[PDB]
Formats: C-alpha cells, structure tokens, sequence
C-alpha cells in the first residue's frame, strides 16, 4: 500500500534472533526475543529484491489491517537490515510468538497421533473463526494444514502464512478446484477452496497425516480431481463429526457449504466442554519440556 520499506529501523537492538523454528511462505522463521524486554516474538526473515518487493509491501499491509483478530497470529513490526548495493536487504517480518508450535507439533506429541473428537472440533471452530475473519475482508488464506495452525501456551488458536510461478507444492491440500487440467483449465482459489483445506486438516488431526500421504505427489495431484471424496477411515468417530466431514470436503465448491454454513454445523457449535477441552491442552503443551 503506502508504505516505505527504506523507512524502516534496522532490528540492531530492538530484536534479535535466538534460534532457528522453521521455514515458512517465502521466508524463513525465528524465535526472536525484545532486547530490552526479553519478550519472545516471531521473526520471519526475508530477501528484498526485484520481483519481492511489491509484493512485501502487501503483506505487511495485509498483516497490519486484519491480525488484530484472536484467531491471528498478530503482527508486531517490520525491520529492514539493509545490505550493500547490488544485493538483498534482509526484511524483518516481526509477529506474535505462538510457543506452543503447529498442530502438527501437537498430533506428534499426542500418542498414537491422534486427538480426541472433542480436542478436533475445538481447534476446527478456531481455525473457521479465522477464516472467517478473513473471508470477510476478501482475503484468502490459501494454505490451510496442520502446519499453519498454531497453539499458543494458554491454547489459544492462531492462524499464520496466509495471503502469500510454475513450480507445484504439495497436493495433500489441494481442492478439486485447484487442481488444473482438461475438464478444469481456469484453476484459481475460491473462498471455500480454504473450506476443503480445513476438512483436510480434520482428517489430519484424526490420523497424522492427510488422504493419499503414502503416494507419489504428481500421482495424488492426479488422483483428488478423480477419487470420491475422502473420508474418516475408522467408523470409530461419532456421527456430527462424520458429517462435518462430508460437508468440508464436498468436491463441487459450488455445492460446498460457505464459512458461515460450517460454523453453524453441529460438530462446531456443540462444544460444551470448550473450557475443559481447553485446559487439556494447556496441560498437554506444558507437559512438554
Ligand atoms: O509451523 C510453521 C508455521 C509457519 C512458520 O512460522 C510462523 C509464521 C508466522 C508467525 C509465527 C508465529 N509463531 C510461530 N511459532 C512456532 C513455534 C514452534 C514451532 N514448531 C513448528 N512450528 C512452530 C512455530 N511460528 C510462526 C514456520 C513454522
């Protein structure tokens, strides 16, 4: 938007980088501490170069407008490192620290990797309010999974990665819609594209891992256009849940519920032990040290 990114404080003695968390949209991502508060933050570390620059630009804008939310990770600042002529200065996307880690963290460090229902429509119910924070200002997450939902140590649900060319990532999470071909060659993100990403990370949090993790990529690419849609593989799981499944994961986005229609769904308004499931959690995430 209206912003200026050689306007902006180099991070020397503001933050600082403690250690290495993991990779992420463009970018890599630190646990970083204030210096002179010694309050964690999340750094997201950047190149600045041709192409990258405009496109900086609108996520700081996006990040700044819509994170105020409890579902969103919120962002804090921005720094620039700058580096000598002729090369990248370092950009220093600075935001909230979620201590806890993924989703994924969290299904790794439950045995057997797999949640409870009533952990699942929790942590579903969050990751919908985010959604449709976003939805409703016309932003796109485009890159729902298990990866990109974050617990905080109070088990507080955040979302992160969200609104940012001809390599192909990963399938898993792909919608129908998405995936471009012969019956399908005007492929863009939908809204409700987001819808069936989330019923893929429900599947994930019953399981592991999502549909089709044991195939070749280009073939499970190849196979999501064509294959029914997936479903729950134990019958183990209560009926709400299998239906909240079903109306995730609805191939024809135009026959898939919109955000509003899933947050209605039974599965997410029967939580009645919200305050319980919550402290479950908590109690998990401190349990690990
Ligand atoms: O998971 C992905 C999520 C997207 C990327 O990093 C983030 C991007 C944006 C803001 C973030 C805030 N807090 C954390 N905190 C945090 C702590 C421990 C973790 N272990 C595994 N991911 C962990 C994330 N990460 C963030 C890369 C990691």
């Amino acid at each position: 938007d209206e912003i200026d990114l050689s306007a902006l404080r180099d991070p020397a003695g503001i933050f600082e980088l403690v250690e290495l968390v993991g990779n992420g949209t463009y970018g890599q991502v630190y646990k970083g501490r204030h210096v002179k508060t010694g309050q964690l933050a999340a750094i997201k570390v950047m190149d600045v170069t041709g192409d990258e620059e405009e496109e900086i630009k609108q996520e700081i804008n996006m990040l700044k407008k819509y994170s105020h939310h409890r579902n969103i990770a919120t962002y804090y600042g921005a720094f620039i490192k700058k580096n000598p002529p002729g090369m990248d200065d370092q950009l220093w996307l600075v935001m909230e620290f979620c201590g806890a880690g993924s989703v994924t963290d969290l299904i790794k460090n439950t045995k057997g990797n797999t949640l409870k229902e009533e952990w699942i429509a929790y942590i579903c119910r969050e990751i919908l309010r985010g959604l449709s924070h976003l939805h409703q200002h016309k932003v796109i997450h485009r890159d729902i999974k298990g990866q990109n939902v974050l617990l905080t140590e109070n088990a507080e649900v955040k979302l992160v990665d969200f609104g940012v060319n001809t390599f192909i990532g990963t399938p898993y999470w792909m919608a129908p819609e998405v995936i471009a071909c012969d019956e399908n060659p005007d492929a863009t993100y939908d809204f409700k594209s987001d819808l069936w990403s989330l019923g893929i990370t429900a599947i994930e949090m019953a399981e592991g891992a999502p549909p089709l993790c044991d195939m070749h990529p280009m073939r499970a690419l190849f196979l999501i256009p064509r294959n029914p849609a997936p479903r729950l593989k134990s019958k183990k799981w209560s009926k709400k849940f299998q239906s909240f499944i079903e109306s995730c994961l609805v191939k024809n986005h135009s026959q898939r519920p919109a955000t509003e229609q899933l947050m209605k769904h039974p599965f997410i308004r029967d939580q009645p032990n919200e305050r319980q499931v919550r402290i479950q959690l908590k109690d998990h995430i401190d349990r690990t040290k």
